[PDB]
C-alpha cells in the first residue's frame, strides 16, 4: 500500500529553512526573518532585559 497524505495550514508566505528570491523583488527576499513591527528603547534610563521574574 505504501499509502501517504500531507496537509498544511493556510499562510501568507513564511518559509524555515530558505526561499526563492525574487529577480524583481530579491530586496523583499529573505533567508531570516522577525516580527514586522520594530520599537528601539530610547528612554536612556539604562534600559534593561531579562530573561524572566525569577530564571534563577
Amino acid at each position: 500500500e505504501a499509502s501517504v497524505r500531507y496537509i498544511t495550514y493556510p499562510a501568507i508566505d513564511r518559509g524555515d529553512h530558505a526561499v526563492h528570491c525574487d529577480k524583481a523583488h530579491p530586496n523583499t527576499c529573505k533567508k531570516k526573518q522577525a516580527n514586522p513591527y520594530r520599537r528601539g528603547c530610547g528612554v536612556l534610563e539604562g534600559c534593561h532585559r531579562e530573561t524572566g521574574p525569577k530564571p534563577t
